[PDB]
């Protein structure tokens, strides 16, 4: 049941937030749902979202390139501090960004949407007016109580994995290249992904502050064929390390893998 959400949180301080969401049957699980959460890397994810819309409305190409310049490498950019002196394609930004968590991939995306205000602004006209976006990295996995920059909630986060990945916010071409950036993805493998039950494709998005905050965002896709599940998981604050917080998040994979 959803308590055990909370019995999972009391093991490791801090504050919980789960959505599991199944859109065709209208089942919802979760805990603090509607509290507000640091982002972290996940806000990679709408900023992916973004930059795909802008290229479905003819306003930007895939393969336009955008120049690599020094002061642009920033920690943790293992694709991109490659590219230094060149250019590199707008497509290719985005799934570094998205696989490994490439930061300065993300500050070279974000201007071309109008920065953290033009990513704040497509969240809303899409329907989701709880997330902000307000810095860039790596200023943006700042965290405050009372301060909503740079935070979603868990339900709002579930929402957007549904509208980017299952609605018809993109087209077909963009959603399923969306897909499977998410599916490739790099760091998950001892987060939701590992708790889990077998049968479902998992595409995700991480994001860790290496100190007190882990979260993993997913869509979970049943190779049976069938509808599809979304999971959203943020936790905040904890007393447990980097190891800890993946067993948490494992822990919360296993608990969604009872409703599968």
């Amino acid at each position: 049941s959803d308590a055990d959400f909370a019995t999972l949180e009391k093991t490791s301080g801090g504050r919980l937030g789960v959505c599991l969401w199944h859109p065709a049957s209208g089942a919802r699980y979760g805990h603090r749902m509607d509290e507000r959460f640091p982002m972290c890397s996940t806000v990679k994810f709408p900023l992916a979202a973004a930059i795909l819309h802008r290229v479905d409305a003819g306003k930007l190409s895939l393969d336009q390139r955008v120049a690599v310049r020094q002061g642009d490498i920033i920690s943790h950019s293992p694709f991109t501090e490659r590219h230094v002196g060149k250019d590199m394609t707008v497509r290719d930004l985005c799934r570094a960004t998205l696989i490994i968590s490439d930061n300065a991939a993300a500050n070279l995306l974000l201007p071309l949407i109008d920065g953290p205000a033009g990513l704040t602004a497509f969240l809303q006209a899409q329907g989701d007016r709880i997330t902000v976006s307000a810095r860039n990295e790596p200023e943006l996995n700042h965290f405050a109580p009372g301060d909503p920059r740079d935070t979603t909630s868990p339900a709002a986060m579930a929402g957007n994995l549904q509208r980017f990945l299952l609605g018809d916010v993109l087209s077909p071409a963009s959603r399923q290249q969306l897909a499977d950036w998410l599916i490739d993805n790099q760091t998950g493998d001892a987060r939701l992904r590992a708790g889990l039950p077998q049968g479902w494709r998992v595409g995700d998005k991480t994001g860790s502050n290496g100190q007190d905050t882990s979260n993993d965002i997913a869509a979970l896709w049943p190779l049976a064929g069938g509808a599809p599940w979304l999971l959203s998981c943020y936790l905040q604050g904890s007393a447990l390390d980097d190891d800890g917080r993946d067993g948490i998040l494992r822990q919360v994979g296993e608990l969604a893998g009872a409703r599968l």
